[PDB]
């Protein structure tokens, strides 16, 4: 009474290519593929993902998404494109009007209820009307999320949660480098990135933590600070060199204050790496007792994609609507991506 | 419409004293206390826990348990006495016969279905016949349990899970030091502890991991060896100096093989500490990708007791029977220990 989960991959860049390969390793099937990049449109999705054998799934531009969805008989659309709800809503609207569940790694979608309230409510109503679920996931789900809440379940009193997450901007596509001000001189950085003070990934992930812990947000204060290096570094996603003393990326510091009293202070670094630098993940719950957890050199791209796939059975079973993963039990390890026939 | 959860503390030693104070810090009420030690029988439970204001809850010896349970109108018995099911069953039978939910830190009770099958089935049937739930929890629940399963939810393929847990025997009472052969000469350790090869705490916790992950145990192999120090160390719980080359505790290695393929290899050290030694908690999930998690100097006693209290709402809501916590969603941080009118 089971069959493979049928997936449309929307966004066939660095993360979408990993997902196309890995979803098949767990016994799902790729039934459609959408990407607007000129080097990927019209190519076989398997060839683009680095498989040796063609899948017979042609990459379509997103203007033709309705036709891909109409013929695919999909269970899920995985969306790996952009970071902000205004740039995701078009694709999420397509999935919802076809009654196809959708999960995106776009970072604002992890918890968009206050940063993009109107779009989230619009999508929630659309998904409810079409009996499907939309959600956000990726690295935050465990590594700025349930890793903390599982440790909180062993904690007597929480006074403060303090987090550090650092990832390599060169592992990801242009949208990430641009959100982090990679390759801007410091005056450009202050005028573009610092002044706009767009919500960083841990603005939304700290809201998700508060929601899961049963806390109410009273204020959020964010600073976006450029990172530097003493030598030139090369951005692959932007296709240019970043001179010494220009922004190689940014550190966001988000302080999330609750009505209940506890504060979440999260430092979120996305930058080009100097030789020897590695990804960092470290959290401290301060109170009774104090607990510090460290992940040694987290394989951030692999962990992002694996979390998305392990979420799919829960996404299928979830009630219709835009349902953020703070309302789910934690992702569990799935060996086979299958669903009821 | 809510009232404090009403708790009987059975075992008012090192962990029970912490629980008496901390249950009240989260708004529960102590309604009974049981302990067989001559320094605690007929004392006030609050004074024994280090409170300055008497609670008016007199500690009774366990031969008077029925009397305590009759007058207490309890919701929960927290049982912090011994490590093995044969030494827990008497107290768990009293709680079940009074229809009182029970949670024990005794380590075998974390997952006793195969190591003490007859006792577990008897207690399961008794709890079900009296509409209450029995379970085991403590440090394992997160730190040899859901910490691993949350990270597994971010993992593409698991080949092996490798764990290390080290704790300070002097933080705990006599049952732990006795199970670890503290103070035995090498010949006696090998003839008693080594030859009997009783299930170490991570025999049961590796079975709990397999249960939560949906894996079927095919075999478990264990080696028990003494720990030693190259100087004398003092045991508080066994009131003695342990000379150089006598066992200061025990190192267990458990290898848990599944039908599915993955292996859990867990190293479990409980011993007296030389100067500078600390508790250790470190897990690697080997596969795609490899992830290593480290807890820096875990506050093992505090984490044990806080986990039990955060579990109580779930214990009350759980179906009747012996229900191991692998069948619950993870413990969540609870601010108020309250229940229905
Ligand atoms: N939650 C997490 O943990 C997490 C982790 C990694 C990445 N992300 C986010 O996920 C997104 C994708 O990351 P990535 O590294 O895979 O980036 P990428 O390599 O740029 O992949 C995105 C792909 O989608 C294309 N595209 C963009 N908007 C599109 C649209 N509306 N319809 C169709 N195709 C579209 C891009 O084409 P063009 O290059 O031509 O625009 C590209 O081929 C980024 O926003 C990133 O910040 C999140
Ligand atoms: N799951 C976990 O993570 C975890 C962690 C901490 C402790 N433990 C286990 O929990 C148990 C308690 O630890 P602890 O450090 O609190 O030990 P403890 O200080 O020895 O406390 C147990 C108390 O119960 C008394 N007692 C023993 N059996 C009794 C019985 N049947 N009825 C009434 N009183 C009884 C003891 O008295 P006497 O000294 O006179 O016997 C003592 O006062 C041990 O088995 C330990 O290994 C588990």
């Amino acid at each position: 009474s089971k069959r493979p989960i049928r997936i449309i991959q929307w966004g066939c860049g660095l993360m979408g290519q990993t997902l196309i390969r890995t979803l098949r390793e767990k016994g799902a099937e790729l039934v459609g593929a959408i990407d607007h990049n000129a080097a990927r449109r019209d190519r076989d999705a398997g060839e683009v993902a680095g498989l040796g054998q063609s899948l017979g799934v042609r990459i379509h531009p997103p203007d033709q998404a309705d036709a891909v969805f109409r013929e695919a008989r999909a269970d899920v659309c995985i969306l790996c494109t952009r970071s902000i709800m205004s740039e995701l809503a078009g694709a999420l609207r397509v999935a919802a009007r076809h009654g196809v569940n959708a999960i995106t790694i776009g970072e604002e979608a992890f918890y968009p209820w206050t940063t993009s309230q109107a779009l989230t409510e619009e999508l929630d109503q659309l998904a409810r009307a079409n009996d499907c679920t939309l959600t956000g996931s990726g690295f935050q789900d465990v590594f700025a999320g349930n890793l903390i809440t599982v440790l909180a379940g062993a904690t007597h009193r929480i006074d403060r949660i303090v987090g550090l997450t650092q990832y390599n901007a060169d592992d990801y596509g242009s949208a990430l480098a641009q959100k982090h001000g990679v390759g801007l001189d410091p005056e450009t950085f202050a005028a573009r990135i610092g002044a706009s003070n767009s919500p960083s990934y841990v603005w939304n992930s700290n809201e998700w933590l508060c929601a899961q812990l049963g806390w109410r947000v009273r204020d959020i204060r964010q600073q976006l600070l450029p990172t530097t290096h003493t030598g030139t570094l090369r951005s692959a996603s932007l296709g240019r060199e970043v001179p010494a003393g220009h922004a190689t990326g940014m550190k966001a510091v988000v302080v999330t204050e609750t009505h209940e009293g506890p504060v979440i202070e999260t430092h979120c670094v996305g930058k080009l790496y100097a030789p020897g630098e590695v990804d960092l993940n470290e959290w401290t719950l301060r109170g009774e007792p104090d607990t510090t957890v460290t992940i040694r050199q987290p394989a951030t791209p692999a962990l992002t994609c694996a979390t998305v796939l392990n979420r799919l059975p829960q996404l299928l079973a979830a009630p219709p609507g835009f349902v953020t993963t703070d309302r789910f039990t934690p992702a569990t390890y799935v060996s086979r991506l299958e669903t009821e026939a």
